[PDB]
């Protein structure tokens, strides 16, 4: 069975302080690693803080990482660097970044590729808009999106995917548990017929909709829900009872 | 003009490689209240960094978010700097607009976002060798004035010439006697005399001499050559 999957993304959001309530919220839940991956996703600057505030059962990661080596890529992160500081995981192709930041499918595949290069674990990011929804494009899209990328993974448990419905984020429409469920199961469709069977077996493929205290246990109970890359919940010490839903 | 020399790691160090650097660094004696020295590592090299090197170094970010707080994944916010106690940022470095697009109203967001936050701001700007074969002062006006008007206390704001173009001293003299031209003009005589302008272009330490003894350079944004020992020797140049 696959090692289900809870990841907080703080996004740009956190101060000293309330970094220091929440991590001490978060380690009193008792939960074991072996059994759940659990990871946080601070800012860059507010990494070495939530590392050492966490108890060692958090994963940690950073929410972006660069295309680029080392060298005069002035405001950026190689995964070389990341790596020397032993960051487990990296955010790859967040809507975020492909809608402000104007990432592409290239951009994900190079970030992949020196993440992997690096001994990095990534959580790639992929979905379709409320325009390709509607013109009933999100095979097509997805497959596009999954295809960039999905030939490059060596090792089915370092790359998880994450399937963000944009058409149903900031959009007035809402995923139901049944609508994500068969967009994850045409996914891990994808990873079979690239990289095999036992392959898309293997792989966790999370929700990256918005996932809160009450839909959580709707979503991770179907069949190819592995867990969540959550948003803003996960800033609230109640995300403990999102992380009790994959227990 | 207090001169000001600062060190633009850009995406370079370990952890040991810090340990190093910084160790050298620590055994200059310089006084903080007659120069600025201003270091800039990764971002998630910040803490490493500053824990190391002595309170004299200031130290900075290489980039900020133009958003607040909120959804805006991999980005670092003025308000989380302030917080941090981030006392500079680098912003509109040609690195940023050339792999990463940033523009003109991206360089005036971000200043505005770090001095609503209390941040120092190192502000970068210059022309290509197009620009320079055809258009100099024209681009670099447009560039300034994407910015200028914000600036409410001229110690705090940092102006940059990067010759995108390659430079000779008396070549980069020219420019930065242009750039404060246009601060007098837009700011006030007294606000274009206080600004500190520095030179963005390579500084090593066999032309670091040249460049600060000119009339209107007024300290460095220092690239590979701030990478190793010997940038003391560069910081020495300006004390
Ligand atoms: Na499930
Ligand atoms: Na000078």
């Amino acid at each position: 069975a696959r090692k289900y999957f809870v990841a907080a993304n703080w996004k740009c959001n956190g101060t000293l302080e309330s970094i220091k309530s929440l991590t001490n919220s978060f380690n009193n839940l008792d939960f074991d690693p072996s059994k759940l991956d659990v990871v946080v996703f601070p800012v860059s600057v507010h990494y070495d803080h939530t590392r050492k505030l966490l108890q060692s059962k958090f994963s940690t990661g950073i929410q972006n990482v660069s295309k680029f080596g080392n060298g005069s890529y002035n405001g950026e992160v190689s995964a070389e660097i990341a790596k020397d500081l032993n960051i487990e995981y990296v955010i790859i192709g967040h809507f975020e970044r492909r809608k402000y930041f104007h990432e592409t499918d290239e951009d994900v595949r190079e970030k992949l590729q020196a993440s992997l290069k690096n001994n990095l674990k990534a959580v790639v990011c992929f979905g379709e808009s409320l325009e390709q929804r509607e013109q009933n494009k999100t095979i097509e899209v997805i497959t596009k999106q999954v295809k960039a990328f999905v030939d490059l993974i060596d090792n089915f448990d370092n790359v998880i995917l994450v399937y963000e419905p944009l058409w149903a984020i900031g959009t007035g429409k809402t995923a139901t548990p049944e609508q994500a469920q068969l967009v994850h199961k045409e996914i891990r469709k994808i990873v079979k017929d690239t990289c095999g069977e036992k392959q898309a077996n293997q792989i966790r493929i999370l929700y990256g909709g918005s996932v809160n205290t009450e839909n959580c246990s709707s979503l991770i109970q179907q069949e190819d829900i592995d867990g969540f890359l959550v948003g803003n919940a996960s800033l609230k010490e109640s995300f403990v009872d999102i992380i009790k839903s994959a227990m």
